[PDB]
């Protein structure tokens, strides 16, 4: 019933994407700030269901971009071997801070709510390319802060 | 219960207006941007229930206007013959973009929500001259984007 | 459950105040624009249950003020006779427009929603000095427009 | 269901914190305006369940700060004696006004709503370090006013 979520940042309980075993995986990450590639070494990490690192994708080339960015993963590990099918957790680190010596973080399944869609007549959140049910949302806050 | 829709753009499942067979049809279209008549050839299209083009109304003369604009249709096709009574879908194209070579679009049954009215005590959306039930709404987003 | 009404203008179905027969009546009116007393002759009208004019209070002296303003009525008609007890409708006209030759209007029971109060645990709207139940609200819109 | 509370000031029915009898008490207060220590003498008051003053903490040193500030209380009264365990009400006064000759006030259990958290799937308000249920909220309004 409420569309007050629109324009908020939503954190959802969807943190992984499915790799079928052969086909590429398109996925989207939301960056709250423009990526600055001089601030540490920004990168995406792809982890398996046991939180073991399977793949790292450098974010260097995305210097200057913010908001939702679309990526692809060929489903290979760091050697180039295609990994077992299943759910992979995708996260990212970017913009290392001088003082805290820590990176900003993001991950699949969070970002600005761009629209609310009513699906007969169930509410869905549009977040970049993802469309997610309301009850998957665990937290909301305003952009730029918190 | 919620009035968070106010100020949002709403897309509703109302896409047509009724022509009775003789009387003029007043209708309203929402333009997200000022119409610029130097950008392609802007026009309203009126289609019948089989999505067959019945009438075209040039938007040339509305250069400079934005928001809700009221129009009238005499119920004639392009020859001047009065068409069969029934539901007609009304859409529009305007502001052809140089790069994409595509026009912006709009249609009956979408636009800024100007107020929420409680009808004993059922919520209605006021959208220009139209007043529509909440459950007719299929999507909401913020103006200027998406 | 929703506090999205806060900051909206609410129209409610409360349009009158009770006069007991002897005691003064405090009441509040919301002015959407600063009163300009050079623009026609601004005034409050007090009507009885049959919409018969009982009292007129000039708004001249409130030149420059906007928002919620508090007034008092001694319960007398234009002669100075105390009127029958009961419900009196209170309205106002101000800022005559040159073009339309019409005044802006306001009345008891509409205005900006300044806060939402939960009354164990029923939602109330705070509107100036008035505190009104949610279900008394018949319409909401954003200030400055509509 | 609604996240319209985010960015509002909430007043809740939580006005006290628990002192166990030995361990320090961390607590947070929300200041709507920057503290100005030249404006009267700003201070926190800690009261017991009978509204008897147990401790005063000077706010002098927090000159210039606003929003949520974290404090600690060792659980001693003004002599330095550890007080009985139980619930203590914590309030504050700051920024004495020249005209009204009154201080602004604040207290535990009110402040800006920084996020809404869904706790399986019960809504919680994040207010500084405190996380409180929706039904503890008795009033909402916009920051800077009311």
């Amino acid at each position: 019933n409420s569309v007050s979520m629109i324009g908020k940042i939503a954190e959802t309980d969807v943190s992984g994407a499915n790799f079928d075993g052969n086909n590429k995986l398109s996925f989207s990450l939301f960056f709250d700030e423009k990526i600055d590639a001089s601030k540490g070494v920004p990168a995406i990490q792809i982890l398996n269901e046991n939180n073991e690192l399977v793949k790292t994708i450098p974010l260097k080339d995305y210097n200057g971009q913010k908001g939702y960015i679309n990526f692809e993963w060929d489903g290979t590990n760091e050697k180039g071997e295609k990994v077992p099918k299943g759910n992979y957790k995708i996260k990212a680190e970017y913009n290392l801070d001088s003082h805290s010596k820590q990176y900003l973080q993001t991950r699949i399944g969070r970002g600005e709510v761009e629209s609310v869609i009513f699906d007969k007549g169930k509410p869905m959140l549009r977040m970049g390319e993802m469309v997610l049910p309301i009850d998957s949302a665990i937290e909301f806050y305003q952009p730029d802060q918190k």
